[PDB]
């Protein structure tokens, strides 16, 4: 699928933590920065996510705040 | 203020959209990354923001998906 | 791409309505079952969106909240 | 009450995922569609919510994406 | 409809921003609090909201960061 | 860090509900309204939440929808 999400940043699975319901995925994007993201544990195995997984962050723009110092 | 949000990603602001009551905010990251940022026309000129401004993006760890390529078989 | 949200739901798009850096668009998913979405203007200009496009509304899990009457 | 959300889609719950905090509802809305719901678990017993309640999945037209099929 | 979000505070529209498909709604929440608003224009059509008028601000528990003092 | 969420609503800690990968916060913020928050473990932990704790309830305007009776 081609999505909307003005956010599509490609990375690599550096570290996976198992909830219950829900998983939190951080994932290193480059240039020194990394995601974190919270998403149900049906997906986690749906997507057969492991570290090392390549895989996008996908954010709607919406959802994105602006912070300045 | 020190956030919750996971994700507090520090880039330059490289194009300002304005909008009605919205705008849309792109922040250069680094590593070939921008972020898009719709918030509203308000918080843009509360925060002073200019194309070149030192900004960040900011995203609660429950907005972020995963997505996967096509030819991925899980 | 592949996409974690729970739910992406197929449809037509029966309307568009256009801001200024954002749009709504209407999908018909079936059943008497409409969406709205309210997402940039850029992106309905890159999905190609016209009325009768055959298209996804894509909505995470945790943006669903349930109600009863 | 009343509310904003642009999208408020009637159906039953067909399952209920207990979680630590939160839980997975899914509801049929019809037309062969589901929803999944993920909320709080104080929410779930508040709403008294079991397989084959009456429902409503209630969302905000800002938190819906569109994909397309980019063949 | 009772909804699961767990944030339901009641207040008083003092301000509507109109814009093109969205409009932004400020409700005196009481206590020198306002909540601020970014919903449809349709919307704020359809529930008759004009100043003055008794409403609710209805967040989504996963929609709510904290934040401290540093 | 200065944010563009309209909404950043200051209160007291009254209660934390530990999950396995989230939690839920609930602070006071006066005039008998309490806001709660879902928000991962870690952070509450780095934000060194407990009952008491001083804070403020963070919210993007794009997550506040209004309702009527
Ligand atoms: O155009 Mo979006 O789907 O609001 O990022
Ligand atoms: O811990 Mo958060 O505020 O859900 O990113
Ligand atoms: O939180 Mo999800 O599993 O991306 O819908
Ligand atoms: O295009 Mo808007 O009405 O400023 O969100
Ligand atoms: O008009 Mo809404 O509350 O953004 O769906
Ligand atoms: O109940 Mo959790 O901590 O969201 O999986
Ligand atoms: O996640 Mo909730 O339980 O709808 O506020
Ligand atoms: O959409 Mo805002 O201006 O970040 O609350």
């Amino acid at each position: 699928m081609k999505l909307s999400a003005r956010n599509q940043l490609a990375g690599k699975v550096v570290s996976i933590k198992e909830g219950a319901v829900n998983g939190i995925v951080v994932l290193d994007i480059g240039g020194g920065n990394q995601i974190s993201s919270t998403i149900s544990m049906d997906s986690i195995r749906e997507l057969g996510l492991q570290v090392g997984s390549d895989a996008y962050a996908v954010i709607k723009a919406t959802s994105v705040m602006i912070g300045i110092d």
